[PDB]
């Protein structure tokens, strides 16, 4: 019509075809063109969207919120950042949505301290929103299918499992909420200071990495290694179990970190074991330190974290190697123990005054 | 009486009078002695926990669910690893949000994505929990406070903010879901290749990174360094505005990624020359590379990452270096651009075999 400019032959085809279906959909020949490719404009009109789009401005006169609040959640939600409120770019949806940030200030609570909340829950659910956007298309797209084929059953899939996200991701704060766990606590201490977070924990953070990962992706292909790396994130993902924690991956190595050592040291033990095993993995390495930390919502900072980065920078393929902030972070054993320790000699690290006794470590 | 034993003196004093105050609230003498601290019991049979815990067989007689995908989300969750069914460990409410995850597989979806989901959401929400724990206690907690005092103007606080989040957090799900944005798309390529996720895009990815951040730790104390890196970060998370991506940040390091490089060329270089204001901060360096790369869930793999990386290692404080890579991602600027090239020689990195053709850039 009006619209499939400068697509060829079966390409061409197939667009018109769909688009036909959609301003069937109730999408308005504007609203195609107003995104490419268009076919989950038929999908999002599910999940909130319904064409209408909405000033940054009057998202508070209609729902009740304060326009600077309003604006500053608008750039914490990671998203589309306009300046000026008279626009009427935002989509109405977005607006009710960032309007809800209002009561919980008026609760008693600290505007930049809801903001943190705003913010770090839409990143961590924009990654969430990967996961299922790409659920849904395994169990949709075959081969040789056209555009109009995964609209369809895209939006018949959706439209199905769309009422089970609410109730189940509410289901899931709370999960995580009632069970936010261990360390979190803030003893005597931080309590009589009146400090709302928790200070330096006394904790042993460890590293393990792939060995050679960096030219290997300049042979074998993005996605082969960023899979690669994928399995090996949740290999260590399930060997991992309270009391310690995976904390994150950064792309090829994994950080977990733990208050006592031996859980820690084994669960890295154990895994740089199990990947010298399966081969489609180059080896591990891994380092681990024991010391003061402290945790800012799934990061950790302190000077363990710093020095165990850095051992793990100088361990061997293979090998689990140890600072001597561990050694004694296990201190006199109490009954046995069940590490080999083996005096790996004092190695001068990059930002490190002073030399650190390392100790390489094995099972059994 | 019979529980709070070993604690001398005003220690002693207060957590008995906070005690009795508990019991009251429907807690069990058990239930205290259950967990230490034990303030927020109060405040943990508000978010769903009823004193009932349940057994991880029976989750499923009584929900409807398998046993062993239930069990396999149980510890997808994030959480309390029990192996055996009989046991009656896990408590009742986190069941109930566990059994959640049939209806979706009934419904077509791999039992293996619907498991990432499960994971990736209850760690991006976990990392929530935390800012919301805390976000509580800027508002109650000032110093000189007893167990008692905390405790109930907690109590009374999240019993307040709690209806808030149900409807809160859904809204914000399917904000994130209806935007979910530009690359996530999958084009002809992948979509008659019959590819659910999408492959290798063509990206400028950077990272800037703080310099001596490694023994500043070993001088200052772990939460100022850790405060020091979560400033930057906020810092630039709002100098990053669509088209470019803050990814993530690695402790002190920030990681931001857009497909073509003005946008994120200049954003670095924004940065890089503010925090060359600001004097808290010891000064940025940032390495940029550009080529194919592969986004999986929040992390980018493949080559331009590893060497904007490697690059980054290698430039100096101030400085913005680049890598050819990127040079070209540029190319014929259509007309004026507003950089500054600044060819900063050949320089062989480690892990890459060649050498790359770096390039300094400055603003203006």
């Amino acid at each position: 019509d009006d619209l499939l400019g400068d697509l060829g032959g079966t390409a061409r085809a197939e667009r018109a075809k769909l688009v036909e279906w959609l301003l069937e959909q109730g999408i308005t020949p504007d609203e195609i063109r107003a995104t490419n490719p268009p076919l989950l404009l038929a999908t999002r009109h599910l999940v909130g969207d319904d064409g209408t789009y909405v000033s940054a401005r009057e998202i508070s006169e209609n729902y009740g919120v304060d326009l600077e609040l309003l604006q500053r959640v608008q750039r914490a939600v990671g998203l589309a950042r306009v300046d000026d409120p008279d626009a009427v770019v935002h989509m109405r949806a977005d607006g009710e949505a960032a309007a809800r940030a209002q009561r919980f200030v008026e609760l008693g609570l600290n505007p930049d301290q809801v903001v943190l909340v705003v913010r770090v829950l839409a990143e961590g659910l924009s990654h969430a929103a990967e996961a299922m956007r790409y659920t849904a298309l395994e169990a949709i797209m075959r081969p040789g299918a056209t555009e109009l084929d995964i609209a369809k059953g895209s939006q018949a899939l959706v439209s199905q499992i769309v009422p089970l996200l609410g109730p189940m991701i509410q289901d899931m704060l709370f999960m995580q909420l009632r069970h936010m766990m261990e360390t979190e606590a803030v003893n005597a201490g931080e309590r009589a200071a009146g400090k709302p977070l928790p200070g330096a924990r006394q904790v042993t953070v460890a590293f393990a990495d792939l060995v050679g990962f960096t030219q290997l992706g300049e042979v074998v292909s993005a996605e082969e290694l960023g899979h690669l790396a994928g399995r090996l994130a949740g290999l260590a993902r399930d060997l991992t179990a309270p009391p310690v924690w995976f904390i994150k991956t950064i792309g090829d190595a994994v950080m977990l970190v733990c208050p006592d050592p031996a859980p820690l040291l084994d669960t890295v033990l154990k895994l740089v074991e199990v990947v010298d095993t399966d081969n489609n993995f180059p080896r591990l390495r891994a380092g681990v330190a024991s010391g003061m930390a402290v945790s800012r919502a799934g990061d950790w900072f302190g000077s363990p974290v710093n020095v165990a980065s850095r051992v793990t920078g100088v361990a061997r393929p293979g090998a689990v190697l140890v600072a001597d902030s561990v050694r004694e972070a296990l201190g006199d054993a109490p009954e046995a123990d069940g590490f080999q320790w083996s005096f790996a000699g004092p190695r001068r690290l990059r930002g490190i005054r002073g030399d650190v006794r390392l100790f390489r470590v094995r099972r059994g």
